[PDB]
């Protein structure tokens, strides 16, 4: 299937300045060379409009700093990406803070049944304007997708939720909000934090998630926080927590879900050239990108 | 259970100083705080009172070196442990070098019927005056807790030995002298090398160590040497040894040791700020800790 | 006088991709809020549009890459930056790569009866087709900026040429080619490259510059290339040559600027956060602008 | 004239715990030993006992933190260095934060007619209580000293001021509050920031600040601050500002010193293990003690 | 078995310098002092006289640059490893680039009716004249031994060929050419890329390369490419590639073919100190060794 | 005037393997290249073969280790440079540790009325069998060409001394033992150590060393070992001595004795690739015989 790249150069999800320059780097880390020497028909549509955050006096948001531009940014992103999806492509976008979720899955999520969702990372991004400690919003965009937040988020695209919390994977998670915690607990979501990592081992933690979700779903969307994988592998991230996800075991979870064919649409995010070490983060999900799609070394 | 902190601010047991700074770097790392947001009655009973080493050559021996200084402050941490347990509290002693572990098991051993240990180090720690290379008793606790050594070590507390062979556990070792491996051969003390830990890995090490006691002992000591892990993640040891056992194998190994509900006193020794790059390994213990404590990532 | 910051977010000028991310870069790295800081009127115009490279086997250029687009940015910075000096304020033009000071002095030089010129770079930039390497156009500025090169470039704002060999001042160099030597030589233009820096000292090498021009200019414009600097202390540029400036001798060279009051007008140039380590070079300009401004220490 | 250390394990003064680990450190890095060698008769009087702070609700000045503490301990400071100047011996003081300076000056001026300062520091420590951002008394020392601030720190030893502003010379500093600059200005403080450092060279700032010393004073205090060398020399330092001194310079700068005979006590400060890598400051300052008291490389 | 090391001092087989001092290096690691400790009759027969390359205009062949001075050097090689074998001792080839695999393996193969070879890289070396995208000799030791390739280096000791396709095994495997991967399908080459180690786990890979190998061949050659090893864990190769086997899975591996007793003949190549970090590769090429002759932890 | 290179891989004149390296590390940095571009008639005659240590108990002396093979191979070091004097080159030695200034001023000395010598080193290498605390002949060369020494050192090449006190300058000095320090004093020998490097400036020390020397000779011999400079820009060196001399301080040295035109012959050495950090040292050795050479940045 052909795949159209959509950045989103968006920062207002959460404060440190930079990560909206995740899309370039990640094109300059040779996106399109790699995925085309895959035999892809690959198509780059350049990135969404983002606007200017309005003056903090002004707008009511300090438990949703920047609502209205996250929201704006995200209709766009919601209906380009639809767009794709009815051109029968394979959406793939890059941030971008992790608020850009909320987009995506809008734009996808209608086109299917029972849309199952992997989400790759340090972070269980469950949080509510109540529960957040912050009011960053890239915090929020699974508990939003779920249909869990402010109507401004929950809504995007008209309909709500994009998905059921028993499609939805957690994977990597280390950094939780007691809030968070709850949230999963109660929601009942199947997650694999860095003890059941290191206690089943990477194999086991994608063998047992594919079986799952192949199992209830039509589709799998893919959403993949840099911040996922340790900060050694993955320093330019703008919320690191250390006791990450290895390269290797990164790489193997990339090849595991190509082999399954599961993924129907996927997004890297929170890749912060301005934090990072030459470049580093952006060529790992470069690399990452390439065995998801299917590159082997044999 | 409630706990008391007792810090032990000793480096005679060995000849690089900055290791009785190790107390206060850990203190400094957080460990009070993290202890009480797990909503633990934490207690911190100060520091013990450590002598300052006589000269060499009035001291016991050429191969004992500040022995009767490191006796000394092993017969009150022994006395302090003792008052702790008796308190029905959990003692936590924080190093200091490894030779306080005399004091501690001193302290702890004689409350139990079959007192159980997990020495978690790069290290047997197993010499005696005779076999030692160096004359450092950092290298001769477990030794001397089980009864083998000079009496003013072997005898603290007033009784010996303070654990049967059968009943420790060593995990993470890569350096014995000869002399060493022939003691733990011929005692038969159970050992996962890191070669085991590699073959077999974290997880069976830690769950056949765990049945391995629950099934003969009545408590279980932890007594763990910030060298077992790689110096690339606790650089702050005076005896680094390369190849050791990762962060993440460590936070497991803390995990499952406080899922098994085995462990009823710990330490945490060698710590050496001086050594150290930023108290980066104060603050892997103090992390270790809690996780020993019940810390959950869910 | 009023700042107006102008962006020019320029890669074509070389072949590493990321210093078209050098304006936001410089942005982030608080550019604006160190400048008004200072008291200044401080405004921020956004950046030039820029063109996206033509197939390499449709336009004539090798010896000239990206000249079309190269040229058609260039003409829109020249307009804007001529603007902003009609408007009575400051151009501070931030890049980007150093082609784009052949726009920059196109806007300023017609304002000026006797345009000055600092050129703090690593490099000469004095290349024309016929004696470039490689054909970078970033090599090229200061030659086409006094007439000598591609007409596309040396035409640019409709006259030519900009400045005079007199009145310009080569610091920190240390990578020419032979025909840049031979061009500097011939043309008579001053230059104190690293090996005067280290014979006569910095505040020497600036006196003498400032006293060279302050006598013989109506106004000067500084073409600071973050690669003058030291790898060490700027590693995110695209062409770096050991031996170079450090950070106090930067600070120094614009603090002794600031108190001549002779510049008009500046650029920084050249900053790759795709190549550096957390946008310390950015941090570095930013650091530079502050001093170059009247920013002291006391 | 012999040498009588004290340590001061002071870290009240600031907010960063781990700089009460300063005269150990430097004690591990071998201060009496390189002393010693210099055929030196060294005395090591211990460390001052330091209280513990209240809390923080139950204080009286939240501009001044833990002043009772930081008050009590200085009074102790203050007759310790009076008792080993009486005795005819010099002192010198290893912190710990800066505002040991204040007992340090109490204990050593009342002997001197026209006791002279130089203060090797990144910053000018003469805020207030009415002055400070931040309430922390080591941002306070030198201003205490010449009589201004509260009385609790000016009247410690039972006079006031300890110096005179015409008798003190700054030197290093790039880190200054409007406040400070003010008071520097008015007071008529000589001082050599990082820009006449760069400008006239260290050799010419030391010779002018000696020229200047002797000429007025019959005695002169060092105060010097690890923070004055730069980070990159220095890391191991609570308060950091880049652009500072070389290891070079600061040991030109103590043979300088000796080479003139003027210093008559000194303190080095600010040294914090828990902020370092392995030493490094602690070493460094101990480097610097071995050049002030007439190290020679010939 | 008595050790006869061996040392080739080539670097002909590739482009990079510096891999010809690999053989030293790992002598100054301490190669012959590590495994005189096991207790082995260990000798050291010198370095192979290596000629110098002719000038390239004046070669046979582009597509294997060096051709005549990699196969003289590897004639004598092959010679020399034949007289080892022939006197009863276990050949341990110290390299020197991976092209020496030719002469060690006709030195060798001989001997044996069926010889195994553990081919433990990053990459597969199975090019030939044809398929070579460099001409470098180093990528084609593997074919050359299975007999495909230029007579020259496939006749090498007047044979071919040495071993078969279905008795070779690589390990770590993850940067191979598109010809490589036809080559190693087509022949049926056992090879477990780094995908198959991440998934099953170094023990079982090494359960299964012994087992297979112990079943089918009555000797075994290891043939050790340091990078096989994470760039991380030895920087010192010409042709690193990241996402490698760890410190921990090497020495398992080793440890295990130790346990085996299946390894006759063994040599250790591309260490090349020029590209080094202190030595470092040396240093782990030099401890892989220990463990390969039956070091062990415990 | 051309050149002739003559490597001399020793390492016997200390203890730490590798030095002898030192050599094919500098032609691996381009040595000839470099200096072929400058247009020099340059011809490399190889190495000078350097003996097996005999065992220390048949050797000279506890106080003299290696001495016979030292000897040995500074006779023949001292022919090759005789000969290349004779046949009107200028003789380019390549080290090898520094026991081989004892062969190369063997072989220049006689060829000149007054040869001059700068010794540019962070030591004095002026220690005899007597004072010398190693027993290493790399820190006697200097006083044994001056004549004192062991008579198998002084009488190379049949002749004694070679050179005179007043003709020597040593410059970057910051590490003599007290014998050292006493022979430099009482032989009257030039001496710039750090302190008058730090306080005069190196352009000072050069112009005053330059005029000195071309004022009593009728050549000048440059010994440079690469400690001389700092750690942190030539790490592989035996005896690295932080606070040593800069890059650019390096290079400044070389323009302004190349401009000089005083440097008759020239050495570079400890270069040990095995304490290196990828060839840095080497290739800084090579960076800084092109500037000697003349090697111009305009
Ligand atoms: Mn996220
Ligand atoms: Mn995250
Ligand atoms: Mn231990
Ligand atoms: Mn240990
Ligand atoms: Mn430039
Ligand atoms: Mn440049
Ligand atoms: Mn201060
Ligand atoms: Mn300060
Ligand atoms: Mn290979
Ligand atoms: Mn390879
Ligand atoms: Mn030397
Ligand atoms: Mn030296």
């Amino acid at each position: 299937k052909p795949i159209s790249i959509i950045g989103v150069p968006m920062d207002l999800g959460q404060t440190r300045r930079g990560v909206d320059m995740g899309p370039s780097a990640m094109r300059y880390a040779g996106v399109i060379e790699r995925l085309e020497r895959l035999h892809y028909d690959i198509e780059d549509l350049g990135d969404i409009p983002i606007g200017k955050a309005e003056r903090l006096h002004e707008q009511g948001d300090s438990r949703l700093r920047n609502l209205k531009a996250v929201a704006e940014a995200n209709e766009k992103l919601a209906a380009a990406v639809d767009q794709v999806v009815q051109r029968g492509r394979f959406p793939l976008v890059l941030g971008g803070d992790h608020s850009i979720a909320i987009g995506t899955l809008a734009g996808v999520a209608k086109h299917y049944e029972r849309l199952g969702v992997i989400w790759y990372d340090a972070h269980g991004d469950v949080n509510t304007a109540e529960t957040s400690p912050s009011g960053n919003i890239h915090g929020m965009p699974l508990a939003a997708s779920l249909g869990f937040g402010h109507p401004a988020l929950t809504q995007i695209g008209g309909y709500s939720p994009k998905i059921k919390p028993e499609h939805v994977v957690l994977i990597g998670v280390r950094s939780l909000d007691e809030g968070e915690k709850k949230f999963i607990r109660e929601k009942g979501i199947k997650i694999y934090t860095m003890h059941e990592v290191d206690r089943l081992g990477m194999t086991r933690v994608m063998e047992e998630t594919i079986a799952y979700l192949k199992e209830r779903t039509d589709g799998v969307h893919l959403s993949l926080d840099l911040d996922g994988l340790d900060p050694s592998d993955a320093p330019g991230v703008g919320t690191p927590v250390i006791g990450g996800l290895t390269y290797r075991e990164s790489h193997l979870a990339m090849e595991m879900l190509a082999e399954a064919q599961i993924i129907t649409s996927a997004e890297f995010v929170e890749v912060n050239p301005i934090l990072d070490e030459r470049n580093k983060t952006a060529s790992v999900a470069v690399a990452l990108m390439g065995s998801l799609f299917g590159e082997k070394l044999m």
